[PDB]
């Protein structure tokens, strides 16, 4: 095991660290539950452990191999961050991906000092610090989500995003569930296979189910208000309308014969007794607030009916007061009867929302020509006639579908092409198709075979935060470092250009070394967009690397782009022709061509 | 079917596309299509009542303001109907553009109702702030100029004619309202505008000879009168904004220089955050407006610099007094619309009590600008006397609650109230009615002085911004700039305003000299050496100099700057059909077509996003066009060291280089600008500092030796 470990506790949560003497592997965790920390302690099974002198719960580490105690001064975050930065030779640890874990870094600082004391031999072999996560959801960094425009576009607007194309859900609860599914894509095949079977099964009956689902409305807010006992009289009537709607939905789903569809039908429930209580107890159109009165319906309580009669044909005003008090007590009693079934109702609201998201996904699939994706065991992506989900909808002109094949035999493709050729659209189409397959939706391609994807990494933007202290090359190099350090054989790494900030020679050199490292050692599935044609000579030298070229045809001054992926290198990017289309003055384009001839000639 | 439903339907017909909060009982309610739209936006339950079921949703009257805020933020216009006599009418229409209420509005942000009109000969844009009363007219003559005006103004509600041809810049904006073509006619606009200002002709304003702008202003004034359902006494002028009056900045330059919003989208680490420590909200909004539109009129700037110098010694005494005055401009707007609440009048009384202290402090300091502000603010002795006698020291939030009028303002009101406390229902009822009637009379007494009070609110806001800039100048060590007749920028010990404050490490100041003799400087330097900060410090110093503020440098001499152009970074908009090279090239084309000898052009790493030969060739041609033909003052940052030889070929171009020292394969950055050129970018060293794995950097260094050996 050869594993040295550290543990920390504070108000925010628990922090943990691991260091392997044999492999120089340094990792940190921030498990926020006592039980999770206990499971993590067993799963790590560390040879030695270090804990705070004032650790609150020693029971988690009560019996451990070579358990030891070190002082609080060693655990301080500011001292720990400086030592870690110096050991790795980095200004900040944002590149390693561990900068935002305060508790994890504090435990790591104690382990680094202890590790140096126990052996100075391992110290030169410690070069990185990474978080530990085998989370079911595919891991996506904040930058990848904004770059892929999963829910919010780069400007910050709701439109032109993947969620805008797929979010036509009838009910507000459904729209929230789809957005949550897009942000966390489940990697377990069994849950996705159940969702895909429901989407195909309910495809025929989407028109019958959606009107009834729209009537149900948002039940999540009504049920949460019921839990705090602040539900309005009108909100209880809304719940009664959904109870009346549930028999209709169940009858429609009964004809369908899919095990996932039938399970969702049972979870929805009928709640006939709750419907009977609400119908008898509440008037057809109840008032906005319970204070005025008239919420309770006659026949729910005999005494109330009698007091109401006395109130309406000064002593009579006292009888009116008695009636209002009896009514309010009956209303509080109504919450008491409904609340025992609150856990059951919460399961039903989730079941109704899942039906809305899946019925919506099925309608979107028929309208937009999507097809089911078939999962495979080894890490590879194959797409035939693939299209970008967002671009196809917003583009008046036709979309030209491009094929993709990635396997452990052909892991890296260097896409080279003319400017405005479609290289970035092709790389993003792979990322959105992989995420759409992994949420259980139907992919926008004729056929897709998607293998396990641990994490999706997107390096596209080049921006500088001067106040933060990082230039455009440092911001780009920080993202490249996170790709190289945190990448796995399963990861899909999409890199849109590298060395766009430095001189041509330094940039080509980093691009050549980063491309070699991703194919040779990381062995991740990589798509690399490049305007350096020197890198198109990499595929012959290194195995697993192939060249993909987008096609353009030049006639006179103007250029036409095919948008078609073919094998080859391109070797010419028509930058000056794209500049003239952008509107650069003719005299500037003419001078530029004259200089271009001189540079190539010598 | 029912008579009640028939009445709602007649009102709905008058206002078809806007949600109507019809008032039935103590609960505002919406019916039919409005009820469904309201339920989705306000999160209120929808219950159907048979007359043909009628969807009905309802909100309590006490909680109406909270619900109105949710719809106003979403951009919905909500007409509110109340039963005046049951006879009923739309008392007011609440729209994102024209909200004067405290809860609906944001304290340090301004909501502008704007109008766009496209005639065959160019575009006309008119903007009105209902609360401040400012009315500004413009005639943008290009699609690019119109887009810059829309982004800078950021209109809350934009009113566009149905026939507007270029519905591309307009599309995607907040609160878009389609208006009929008849509303934009010039003859109708001129008669309405002349009546509001009370002037026979608009020659005095100077807006008489602009036809397209006047058409947009006529629609804006008519919509504002209809939305508020009352005459707007606050609007009394129609100033015209011209391109010559202010330094022009495109939407991209405003974002790149981070004047008010950072590149991510937050307000943190922005020039406004460093310079804005204003005590009153009016000051915060005024300073933000000045930074967005710098003035090119030397007389206006020299007065602002003189005021900052005169009040610098007395800033500590003035700032506590100014804080008490608060947001007078918004309070006066509510008084003008006769919609004010008791707390607002108490805040007005507090500000008048502070004015004697401000007048005495300003009287001692001797400068022509400070004395003019002192004269404009005034004393308002009569109004303070009325407010102190009429209103209680701590009035209730609403007039109906009662207790708004203090004892002794009216003997009869005091007698009726005393009898009720000591028929009791009749005395209480009469007292509540009399207290409300007295409150309306107070508005009538305060309103004839509105013209003077509005002048005072502008003076107090100007003093707040100038005192804040003077306090900031002392704390951050800023010094006054001077102006020169011919185009040039000379800076000694200049430092970037935002980076200097945020960075704990010491800022190393740098000098810049740009003249017609040295029009262009090509900055070549080690990566992470400070080139972008050097270029942005020049733009921020030039903007700060032209807003009348002291500059962050030991000495600055700045000549006329027509426009500031910044090409920084690269971006992709796949949905729009714009590639990263296309977005960069359109920005480069805008600089080449629109640049003038007066303009300052800052360009960062132009020619990237394409092959090296195509990028260097386009960069050489663009540099040669800017230096030789446009002759603009420009700063160009390049890692292409081939472009470093431009000065030998062409006169008026010089090379400046930031420098770094390499030690043991590690990099130390001097951050000092020294004349000359740098032939090494130190890219591999910055990558190692970033955290690129050591094995990758070692292979990269091997490849770099091989590439340099090949050539
Ligand atoms: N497969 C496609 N079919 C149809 N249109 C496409 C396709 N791919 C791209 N386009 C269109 O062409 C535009 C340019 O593609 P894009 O990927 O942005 O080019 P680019 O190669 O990234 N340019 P650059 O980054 O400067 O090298 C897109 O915004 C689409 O409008
Ligand atoms: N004069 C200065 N004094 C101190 N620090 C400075 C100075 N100028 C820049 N910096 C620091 O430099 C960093 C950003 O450097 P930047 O201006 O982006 O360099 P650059 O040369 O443009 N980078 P690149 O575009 O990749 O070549 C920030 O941490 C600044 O605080
Ligand atoms: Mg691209
Ligand atoms: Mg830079």
């Amino acid at each position: 095991d050869n594993l040295l470990a550290a543990i920390w506790q504070d108000s925010k949560g628990f922090g943990y660290a691991t260091l392997d003497i044999s492999s120089g592997r340094f990792r940190l965790s921030e498990p926020a539950d006592r039980e999770t920390m206990a499971a993590e302690l067993q799963r790590t099974n560390p040879a030695e452990l270090l804990y705070a002198e004032d650790f609150a719960e020693m029971s988690l580490i009560e019996g451990r191999r070579g358990l030891r105690r070190r002082p609080l001064w060693e655990f301080e975050i500011d001292t720990a961050r400086q030592q870690l930065n110096l050991q790795f030779g980095t200004r900040d640890l944002v590149g390693f991906g561990v900068e935002n874990a305060p508790r994890g870094l504090c435990a790591a600082g104690c382990l680094l000092q202890y590790a140096k004391d126990t052996q100075r031999t391992t110290l030169p072999h410690i070069r990185s610090i990474t978080m530990e996560r085998e989370q079911d959801s595919i891991i996506m960094d904040a930058a990848t989500r904004r770059n892929l425009e999963i829910t919010q576009n780069l400007a910050g607007g709701a439109e032109n995003t993947l969620a805008s194309v797929l979010d036509c859900t009838v009910t507000p609860m459904g729209s929230r569930m789809l957005k949550r599914w897009l942000h966390m894509p489940v990697r377990d095949t069994r849950v996705l296979l159940e969702r895909q079977q429901t989407i195909g099964a309910l495809q025929d009956f989407t028109a019958g189910l959606q009107p009834v689902l729209r009537q149900v409305g948002d039940l999540e807010r009504i049920l949460a208000r019921l839990a705090l006992r602040t539900a309005r009289p009108r909100d209880l009537a809304r719940m009664r309308h959904a109870f009346q709607q549930l028999p209709e939905l169940r009858a429609q789903l009964e004809t369908v014969d899919s095990a996932p569809v039938q399970a969702l039908r049972e979870k929805m429930g009928e709640f006939a007794e709750l419907r009977d209580l609400l119908e008898r107890a509440i008037i057809d159109t109840p008032p906005v607030l319970v204070r005025d009165g008239g919420v309770i319906a006659s026949g729910y309580n005999e005494e109330l009916d009698e007091w109401r009669a006395l109130a309406d044909g000064d002593k009579v005003l006292t009888s009116k007061g008695k009636a209002l008090a009896l009514e309010k007590q009956l209303y509080e009693e109504l919450f008491d009867l409904l609340l025992p079934h609150l856990e059951a109702l919460q399961q039903s609201a989730s079941a109704l929302a899942e039906l809305d998201v899946l019925v919506n996904l099925a309608e979107r699939a028929y309208t937009l020509n999507y097809t089911c994706p078939t999962f495979i065991d080894k890490p590879g992506i194959r797409i035939t006639e693939g299209r970008h989900p967002v671009v196809e909808q917003v583009l008046n002109e036709p979309f030209i579908a491009n094929p993709l094949n990635l396997s452990p035999q052909r892991r890296m493709l260097i896409i080279t092409g003319p400017n405005m050729g479609g290289k970035s659209t092709y790389m993003r189409q792979t990322a959105l198709i992989a995420l759409m397959a992994y949420i259980g939706s139907y992919v926008p391609a004729q056929k897709v075979e998607i293998g396990p994807i641990d994490r999706i990494f997107t390096r596209v933007g080049a921006a500088d935060d001067l106040a933060s202290g990082r230039s455009t090359f440092m911001v780009e190099m920080t993202e490249t470092a996170n790709i190289l350090h945190n990448a796995t054989e399963y990861s899909l790494v999409l890199m849109d250009e590298i060395g766009r900030g430095t001189s041509t020679y330094d940039g080509l050199s980093l691009a050549w070394a980063c491309a070699e490292n991703l194919a040779n050692k990381i062995k991740a599935l990589t798509l690399f967009a490049t305007h350096y044609f020197e890198l198109t000579q990499l595929p012959e030298k290194m195995e697993g690397v192939a060249n993909v070229h987008l096609d353009a045809l030049e006639h006179g001054d103007t250029i036409a782009f095919m948008h078609s992926v073919q094998d080859g290198a391109a070797s010419k990017s028509y930058g000056l022709a794209v500049a003239a289309l952008a509107g650069v003055p003719k005299e500037v384009i003419k001078r530029a061509r004259q200089k271009l001839r001189e540079l190539e000639s010598i």
